[PDB]
């Protein structure tokens, strides 16, 4: 029942159990034993006065410096703070734990010559409810961040407690536990990493994946509520037409979803509907019958599909990237001590800018689709802006669109901070990741999208309300209606809605309405 | 050796070949007999006059008009001419000609229930020399685009004719074709779908590997002319401790470059050459060896590959798409006249803005290379921006840094499309995907690429003969210099830059360094 970290078979849902919902982690024996062991190798080396990066020579552009290992403990030391330089708000607890478990897992795959005793100490933290105060800002793609995470191992820095900060001493004495003291490269081996992006990253695809499903299943009860047409979902324009992975899946969700429904209606109705409409005598016809329906309701599969696959393409490189140790240098058996760069994380930098993009247009989809209930002249019949008393006198939804809309605008003023590097320490490091950056703005774009899902989730519901069309909703509809109305009400009379949209915001956060449809249905959400 | 577009093996490099290399498309007769298994049941659909986006119906918000079978002809004609409102300038002939293709690849997949002449002449043009005039702005992502290239095969637009268009009228009957006449569908078929992103990133996508190979190329010989470290391409620090693909490949293409140099240098030499320069006792020292070269130098298997990993999914997606029924509506048999939204070009939107990205990435880390051969101090001991005579009299390569410099910056002002969707047409269009523009921004980025790597090319063979390590060369970067001096001598004396730099630039827009190490040497870059 415990997580397991050996390095090597970590996954982002497993992290997200550690920092959320707090699972116990256990650092299997076997990999304790690779790290004792090679604690060993790589001591008896160092314990030579050899030139060794960050543990016999000074740090980055100063590693023109000689140290002799009589300075061991300061050099490792001087390092945490000396950059413990982080600055702005601090992580959120559940953050700070992903960041640390994503360390832990790196040192655990037995490549940083570091002693068990480290191992085992992040691993207190995290089962003992240890949390690290976390700077968000100050990583260049992680230094600062793990450097304050760091400082907590000897008892320096601060632990988050309550969202605030306080001194980590003061903390450890009313556990009892006794400060640590870094040794050779542990200093180095514990920042030197691209656990922050990974860990804030793992946290952010995890629930992006979440939100896309949590997507399709509003995408659904508004589609049962306006009547659309299921045909753009049949399979044979997937799973043959376009094989792209992400798009079956949403489309294959979108059909399971919509299992049972009275309202929807199928291709083989609209055409038989047209084709009796046209009874006119001849030529250009003018239907009130539209075949389709706009894309926001008609290419679902596409654009959810296509955000689906760079969400795959993330968590794909994010279960690489915590199952690796990304320090340096890295200690081999038989082997020259490496002296590469594992710690720059272009790679995640690239995924979490593309998973910023992505759910971006998760967002304008999303937008589009409560634009359309809210149209009289595109909400197939309903009064306009979803008011179900006298128009003009009540504004209906009118207002609740804003904040969506200006969110789309907002979402779109981030721009990709993986491309951004900016030359540092001498120019040592001339080509940086900033990769701590593009997580935080996946993780502003994800956030923006619960408040948008939660203006189309009540529409939704306002929209059944409106047409009456509860008893004609599909099974997996029903529960989501219901999901909702639990929480608010219909909206009869004009009346604030700032708390109403924050109350299911915060549903969706918690992927409450997912649960719904598990334990409501029998449908499994791909 | 001709490339047979089946629409279900068609490949990106099959795309480049046939598009550059002026290749030959062969579409097996079982695609055509497919597209007659559709063409035949199709059209009977059709007769009953039953409602049919595109076929008996108006175009986008024009869905609810009906159009009665006796117009089949005018119908799709008036969308193709109305349509044809595309602005800009004109698509490359091989551009264009990868658009073409990409097209009919499509309609080969046998779904789109146009008359196989349909493909027999796409496949045609293509074959004789004949590309249509692409004017590269006003898809939403394909309509316009595609509507010139349809525009063409009914004998009407221009016709791409050195450098400019030509009235379609006369070309055709200047080779012995006659205007075709579009049936059912036929127009709708032709402009319906994501040939112009799919088509145009097929080559960008395809160009930016070898850009990368190329990359990696100089980068080889720069490092080598710079005495650079090994370690950070061992092969452990990658497979082992972080198996990123890209990452693997770039690390693996590294060592197959410096294979066998008199220049580079092993850590275990390095460590054991720095120890020799400690003087004994418990104290910090200065010295001149650096036991590891800054990230520029070091760090390229984690950039470089990150950037591969994101052309290889680039390339994934496109390879889908190429091989896909981007159209609508979609016919098969047994089953209904499938609506949906498969012309919805998200997943190569998401795919080019992602390359734009990573090639930029790609500039930054490049540029900064030539900054750091071009400082005394990051030079590593080579001469103040690599003069051969005297400083301050001749600045040498300081002015050629300029233009790599400034683009970078260019580069980074190309902001992702993909979420830049418009609505329009009535609300139809609610969401689009803007994929065009995110194919060229990749396509800008590539060709300013090609520019920096140009004064790279430049200010590494300079370096070469500049402190005579030429003897010490490996194979492959012998090969790489000797490319570099057979289009331009070594710097001697302040002269003009622009022609060189433009001659290198265009080179490497062909390939001619990937080439001269395939045959020169050996190697098989990945």
């Amino acid at each position: 029942v415990p997580v397991s970290v050996d390095g090597e078979t970590l996954t982002v849902e497993a992290v997200r159990r550690v920092a959320e919902e707090r699972a116990t982690v256990d650092v299997p024996a076997e990999s304790i034993a690779k790290a004792q062991k090679s604690r060993e190798i790589f001591e008896g080396i160092a314990e030579q006065n050899i030139p060794i990066y960050g543990v016999t020579t000074g740090y980055g552009a100063m590693i023109y410096m000689q140290v002799d290992k009589s300075k061991e403990v300061e050099l490792q030391t001087n390092l945490v703070r000396s950059h413990s330089a982080g600055v702005g708000p601090l992580f959120a607890e559940d953050e700070a734990r992903a960041i640390v478990a994503a360390r832990l897992n790196t040192l655990a795959k037995g490549h940083s010559a570091v002693r068990p005793i480290i191992l085992e100490r992040l691993a207190q933290y995290l089962n003992e409810g240890i949390t690290p105060a976390i700077p968000e800002i100050g990583s260049l793609g992680d230094l600062a961040p793990l450097s304050h995470v760091a400082s907590t191992l000897i008892g320096e820095g601060y632990v988050l407690r309550d969202g605030r900060p306080v001194e980590t001493a003061q903390v450890l004495a009313e556990r009892g536990i006794e400060p640590l003291e870094l040794r050779f490269k542990e200093g180095l081996a514990l920042i030197n990493g691209t656990s922050g992006m990974t860990g804030l990253g793992s946290l952010v695809v995890g629930r992006a994946l979440e939100q896309a499903q949590q997507a399709e299943i509003v995408t659904a009860l508004l589609i049962e509520a306006v009547r659309g047409s299921t045909s753009p979902f049949l399979a044979e324009g997937h799973d043959i037409a376009r094989p792209h992975e992400g798009q079956i899946d949403t489309a294959a969700n979108m059909r399971a979803l919509m299992r049972g429904s009275g309202l929807t209606v199928e291709h083989a109705d609209l055409r038989r509907e047209l084709q009796k409409d046209k009874e006119a005598g001849k030529d250009v016809q003018r239907s009130e019958i539209y075949l389709q329906k706009a894309y926001s309701l008609r290419a679902i599969p596409q654009v959810v599909g296509a955000v689906r696959d760079t969400l795959y393409h993330a968590r794909h490189k994010l279960r690489i990237e915590l199952n690796s140790a990304n320090d340096n240098p890295l200690f081999f058996e038989g082997k020259e001590i490496f002296h590469g760069a594992n710690f720059h994380g272009q790679p995640i930098a690239f995924a979490m800018d593309f998973v910023t993009i992505a759910l971006t247009q998760l967002g304008v989809l999303a937008e589009r689709q409560i634009n359309r209930v809210l149209n009289r002249h595109l909400s197939y019949g309903l009064p306009e802006f979803l008011v179900s008393g006298d128009p003009g006198l009540h504004s209906g939804f009118a207002g609740a669109q804003y904040p969506a809309t200006a969110l789309v605008a907002e979402n779109r003023t981030i721009g990709p901070a993986s491309t951004q590097s900016v030359p540092s320490n001498g120019d040592n490091q001339d080509v940086v990741s900033m990769g701590l950056i593009s997580a935080r703005n996946a993780r502003r774009v994800l956030s923006n999208n619960n408040k948008i899902l939660a203006v189309e989730y009540l529409a939704a519901a306002q929209a059944v309300d409106i047409s009456g069309r509860f008893d004609g909703l599909s099974p997996a509809a029903k529960a989501t209606y219901e999901a909702v109305r639990r929480l608010v009400p219909t909206l009869g009379v004009d009346r604030y809605m700032a708390d109403d949209i924050e109350l299911v915001a915060d549903a969706l956060s918690r992927g409450e309405f997912l649960r719904a449809i598990a334990r409501e249905t029998d449908i499994q959400l791909r």
